[PDB]
DNA sequence: AACAA
DNA sequence: AACAA
């Protein structure tokens, strides 16, 4: 089963302009009912560049706690609906506390917090 | 200026699987601070198929009220970060009341309503 | 297992 | 100015 908070490897290419491209981890952010029934999921891109602009839609995840290659950043300004066929290996899954930070960053990203 | 609630024509192709494809209207759902400063926006796809599965992430918009070709549906389960270069003509913009419905549907889509 | 408030 | 809870 695909669950919200799961992290999968996925290929985001091809892309245009400053849409996040390439093969990378992505975190599932769609609700679990959609994750059960739909052929598609919604994800946010993850990157290993810790020197990006300091944007309020960024959430850090630590290499130690998760089975990561390096300290990474979830980009809640870089969100895609992907067909499940794009999802390859499940790499890890985020903690409840970390997902609360993701939820907050999504509220900001999408202007839902008024 | 690109504003949240604006509707633009955009080309979503190429896509994979059941990711929404093709040239179609899209609604800006990213916050207005990002819309000012970022080269990218976040959008939801719009479709003219009023016979889709009845999903709680769907929000109807009426042909009369907006300058539309036909009664349409906003698919809050089909959301993309797009480079602004993808945005062509501004077709219309949604009312405050309609955007409240969009906000609610996004909360559902992304499981933010617990 | 990129670049760009 | 598609298909698929
Ligand atoms: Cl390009
Ligand atoms: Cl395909």
């Amino acid at each position: 089963p695909i669950r919200r908070g799961d992290v999968y490897l996925a290929d985001l290419s091809p892309v245009q302009g400053s849409e996040q491209g390439g093969v990378r981890p992505v975190v599932i952010i769609q609700n679990d009912t959609g994750n059960k029934y739909s052929p598609t999921v919604i994800v946010a891109a993850i990157t290993g560049r810790i020197n990006k602009a300091k944007i309020p839609t960024h959430v850090e995840i630590e290499k130690k706690k998760y089975k990561l290659d390096k300290d990474s950043v979830i980009l809640l300004e870089q969100i895609r609906t992907l067909d499940k066929k794009r999802l390859k290996e499940k790499l890890t899954y985020l903690s409840d506390d970390k997902m609360k930070e993701v939820d907050n960053a999504l509220m900001i990203s999408l202007g839902l917090n008024a």
